[PDB]
Order: structure tokens, then C-alpha cells, then sequence
């Protein structure tokens, strides 16, 4: 996250860290949102490489014990049948995984809650995007949790020459754009949280930048809209 603030602690509970093993270590890669016990939403472009994955919930400081965190290994990957590695401008930028075990809520560990299927929210609408991801364009990823306040751009605007054109497609949800906020690489994956009839909901799973960079002036952050899955979403739990 550029431009963003350390999120509280126990702000944001149903984000997690997608980390691969990496020698004898661990290293963040993604974000996440849990959604069940045992069920993780990320982005497909995230375990494309087929690496060792785990995931961590209640974390904040990724370099420093918290006394909050689990990790669970990831079981399963199911990655949306649509998607083109080749074409992350084509959308179908999502994947559910399946945990080895069911992790345990509390304050720092709950569900997040997602949208009703079909629903598109009005242009300017408040939304936060969080994230581990660079500070900065090609900079460092985040020791802490990060959130940056990211109002929606709807479809009209974001697909507009001087935006996104054609890349942009009514499958993505945009937000940002001010040239100052916005996701970096390492937030993928994770939440754009949306305040609707006063409750957050994951709204969007952060899919790309521009190749210009992060923070780049009318060029928002782009996200999977949540909105357009829930059916797809439904059916992977309901049958694995
Ligand atoms: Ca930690």
C-alpha cells in the first residue's frame, strides 16, 4: 500500500498473509480474506508459481511475534476455471484455498463478510484497501499492516480513454487514482473493504496496477469485483 497508514491492530481481522516457503523461512507473497473456517479468497495470479503455500491469520507485524498469529498450510487450490495467466486483463482474477485446518475466531481472527451477488457500487464510494504490499513503487514491503482510504472510480469513469480504456472490464471493481494511494505488489490478493448500509464488505480482491507504477494518476487500483463470484464462490465451498 502507498500512501496508506498503519491499520490498528484489530482493525481489519478477516485479512490474512499468502506466504510461500522460501529456504527455511517463510515470505509474504499476497493477501487474503478469510471467508470461512477453512476457506481462504485470494487472487488466481497469486499461486500461479507452484510453490509451498501457507496461510496467517491475525497477523500484523510480519517480522515480529504478535501473539496472535495461526498458520495453517493451504490444502487446496482452486483457481477460477476462466482465468489466463497470460490475460489479467481479462478478469477471473480469483482463487479460493482450501485450509488444512479450520482456524480458530476471535478478535483478531472472524469471517469477512461479502456482498450480495450482482451488487455495483456508485461512483466515489468510501473504501479502504489493506495490505502488506510495497510502501512504495518499487520499494519494500510493509512490516506492519497498512489501510489507505481508496474511493471507488465506477466502470464508466475507469473504462474511459484517460483511465483504464478496454483493460478495465464490468467483472473489476476500480478505486483510488489521486496518484498519491494506492495497492503496490504484495497487497494482491487481499481485500478492498467497502462501507454498505453500515457494514464493511470485501468488495474487491486487489488484482493490478499500471506497469507505470503503483501510484499513478487516473490509474486506480483494480480489484476482482466480489460481487460477480458469489455464485461461483458458493459452489467451489458447497462442493469441496
Ligand atoms: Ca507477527
Amino acid at each position: 500500500v502507498v500512501g496508506g497508514t498503519e491499520a490498528q491492530r484489530n482493525s481489519w481481522p478477516s485479512q490474512i498473509s499468502l506466504q510461500y516457503r522460501s529456504g527455511s523461512s517463510w515470505a509474504h507473497t499476497c493477501g487474503g480474506t478469510l471467508i470461512r473456517q477453512n476457506w481462504v479468497m485470494t487472487a488466481a495470479h497469486c499461486v500461479d508459481r507452484e510453490l509451498t503455500f501457507r496461510v496467517v491469520v491475525g497477523e500484523h507485524n510480519l517480522n515480529q511475534n504478535n501473539g496472535t498469529e495461526q498458520y495453517v498450510g493451504v490444502q487446496k487450490i482452486v483457481v477460477h476455471p476462466y482465468w489466463n495467466t497470460d490475460d489479467v486483463a481479462a478478469g477471473y482474477d480469483i482463487a479460493l484455498l482450501r485450509l488444512a485446518q479450520s482456524v480458530t475466531l476471535n478478535s483478531y481472527v472472524q469471517l469477512g463478510v461479502l456482498p450480495r451477488a450482482g451488487t455495483i457500487l456508485a461512483n466515489n464510494s468510501p473504501c479502504y484497501i489493506t495490505g502488506w504490499g510495497l510502501t512504495r513503487t518499487n520499494g519494500q514491503l510493509a512490516q506492519t499492516l497498512q489501510q489507505a482510504y481508496l474511493p471507488t472510480v465506477d466502470y464508466a469513469i475507469c473504462s474511459s480513454s484517460s483511465y483504464w480504456g478496454s483493460t478495465v472490464k464490468n467483472s473489476m471493481v476500480c478505486a483510488g487514482g489521486d496518484g498519491v494511494r494506492s495497492g503496490c505488489q504484495g497487497d494482491s490478493g487481499g481485500p478492498l473493504h467497502c462501507l454498505v448500509n453500515g457494514q464493511y464488505a470485501v468488495h474487491g480482491v486487489t488484482s493490478f496496477v499500471s506497469r507505470l507504477g503503483c501510484n499513478v494518476t487516473r490509474k486506480p487500483t483494480v480489484f476482482t469485483r466480489v460481487s460477480a463470484y458469489i455464485s461461483w464462490i458458493n459452489n467451489v465451498i458447497a462442493s469441496n
